[PDB]
């Protein structure tokens, strides 16, 4: 029915909960940021953790040296919007690439193609 | 040295899908729907996102409202539409699912409720 207006909302509300930190059970550092999410969200959008977290496995040493773009990937997750640009289109293209999205690997390869 | 702000009209629908597709499986799921006794796997911040009464549940793990709503009409319809927003609306289970969305603060399916009374 109303299916694209309801997960919408979805999203928008899982995305303050984000913000707010409410109901998230998993949280990385990178770079000496911390982050919080919810590892039922980073399974729907990203192979590698949902991969790790149906595994029963948790996050330690997330192989990513960039958190800028980790954030923007994360932001990426929760709001369906991504801002691409010369300066930060290479450590997207790197965090995605761990996380095997496929969907913001080949949006970063169409950047660099201008 | 150009910008792009992308935007992925079809991602909330994609994620939605995904969680489903765990609940199905009893994937990452972190809490109990109970409907006539049955229990129901689903996410706490699922539930949350959908409905307030879930959010107060879950944040401060109490009962707030000590209500057992497990034997409430229309309830059966709810964790359906949450994770894919499908309903099944008869003139003979509007009044219930209405009062018990009304309840929950499911304004989406208020609405659906309401159209009923349009007709």
């Amino acid at each position: 029915m109303d299916f694209p207006q309801h997960s919408q909302h979805v999203l928008e509300q899982l995305n303050q909960q984000r913000q707010l930190g409410l109901l998230c059970d998993c949280t990385f550092v990178v770079d000496g940021v911390h982050f919080k999410a919810h590892k039922a969200v980073l399974a729907a959008c990203s192979e590698y953790f949902k991969m790790l977290f149906v595994d029963q496995k948790d996050v330690v040493h997330l192989d990513i040296s960039n958190a800028a773009g980790l954030g923007q990937v994360l932001e990426f997750m929760y709001t369906a919007k991504l801002s691409l640009s010369p300066e930060n289109v290479d450590d997207v293209l790197a965090v995605a690439t761990f996380l095997q999205m496929q969907d913001i690997i080949t949006a970063c390869h169409a950047l660099k193609s201008l």
